[PDB]
């Protein structure tokens, strides 16, 4: 059959082989920076799943230099205090799975740190709510970052010590998103909010449906499930994954498939070309939170139906191998953009979100 643990540990082989930078402790810097922090995510991910560690020397070297305050965010103090409420949510959500590999108090505190960071830019007073984006311009609360946000308050109520405040703001934050209206009529999230010019009011600015802004916050239903035993996460979360597999929503193909909106342009840029992997990790929390909140065997068989069918797709379509040589061994598998389409070449963002898919079937 299909051994994801195998491959999963091939693509991280075939990510480190062609884009770690040892020199650096980061992956391309060529790339965006928070592309290496979902990168590390997915390694810690699958050390975490498969009970192996053999990325963990690695994993502390990145956490070590990223640490350090950042040249061109020095207001920051590091920690993965960045220029963007994102780049910073990125890492956090690293910090809390290092946390759930490790028990090292260390990495929860950054994450700590991150949530306090983040609520700065909190106003009660545009939105009715939510966190803005750009740190710089505070012109646009878009739907990644206020789901970052959620998820990582929503992972501190169940393991920070002043778990309540953090109830508190992963309850109030998820009703401001619900009530916020980026959540649209078929339970697809839109990228972000836009401002009335005379009213002050904001709405849903129906710009793209990107299949990680239905991903990351069904891991914050998942998270606010596990703080309050309230089913009603799990189904609102449900809502949102089933959309997204209906092929009616042009987010699942003819065969099954992911498919991100520019892969038929064959515009995806840098920060697409991840999206995927993203949704992915994320709906594996969905469909094993599904499965263990029911005694019913078959609670959440569609999602890892799903994951199963869109792995063995990608395998047969998407891979190439990278070539060994006389002088370096290392071997691996590289992954290009279209878990359906043909293999033309691989790249970082590409390469996590293969990493990521094979994670969701460990
Ligand atoms: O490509 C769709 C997104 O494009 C813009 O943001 C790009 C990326 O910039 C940030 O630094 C990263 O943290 C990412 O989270 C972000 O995607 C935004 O318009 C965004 O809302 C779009 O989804
Ligand atoms: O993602 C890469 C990261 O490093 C660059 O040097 C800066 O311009 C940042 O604004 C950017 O976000
Ligand atoms: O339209 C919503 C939003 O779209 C853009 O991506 C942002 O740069 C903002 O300027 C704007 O508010």
């Amino acid at each position: 059959s299909l051994n994801s643990t195998g491959l999963a540990q091939a693509a991280i082989n075939g990510l480190n082989a062609r884009f770690y930078e040892s020199s650096n402790a980061r992956w391309s810097s060529d790339e965006p920076w928070w592309i290496s922090g979902v990168a590390l995510t997915m390694v810690i991910e699958y050390m975490r799943r498969s009970g192996s560690k053999e990325y963990l020397d690695q994993v502390e070297d990145v956490i070590e230099v990223q640490r350090q305050p950042l040249s061109w965010w020095p207001s920051g103090e590091g920690e993965f205090r960045a220029d963007a409420t994102d780049n910073t949510g990125w890492w956090a959500l690293a910090m809390v799975r290092m946390y759930d590999l490790t028990g090292n108090e260390d990495y929860l505190n950054i994450s700590i740190k991150d949530e306090a960071y983040m609520r700065q830019w909190w106003t009660d007073t545009e939105c009715g709510g939510g966190l803005y984006v750009d740190i710089q311009d505070l012109t646009y609360k878009n739907a990644i970052a206020n789901e970052l946000y959620l998820k990582l308050v929503a992972s501190l109520a169940n393991r920070a010590p002043n778990a309540t405040i953090y109830l508190d703001r992963a309850q109030q934050a998820w009703t401001w998103f619900l009530g916020s209206g980026m959540i649209n009529g078929v339970n697809l999230i839109n990228d972000g909010l836009a401002r009335d010019s005379n009213t002050g009011s904001c709405y849903n600015n129906r710009l793209p449906v990107w299949t990680y802004n239905q991903g990351v916050i069904l891991g914050a239903l998942v998270e606010l499930y596990h703080a309050t035993k309230d089913e009603s996460y799990l189904l609102s979360a449900q809502a949102i994954a089933d959309a997204v597999l209906s092929p009616s929503n042009g987010l699942t193909s003819s065969s099954g498939v992911l498919t991100e909106t520019c892969e038929g342009s064959d515009s995806c840029n840098q920060d697409q070309q991840v999206f995927k992997g993203v949704f992915a990790l994320n709906l594996a929390e969905l469909g094993d939170a599904v499965a263990g909140a029911s005694s019913d065997p078959d609670a959440g068989q569609d999602y890892r139906e799903y994951l199963d069918t869109n792995m063995q797709s990608m395998y047969a379509n998407d891979r190439s191998e990278i070539v060994p040589t006389l002088f370096d061994s290392s071997t691996g598998d590289l992954y290009d953009v279209s878990w359906s389409g043909p293999f033309r070449n691989a790249t970082m963002p590409k390469q996590a979100s293969a990493i990521g898919l094979y994670v969701a079937n460990i």
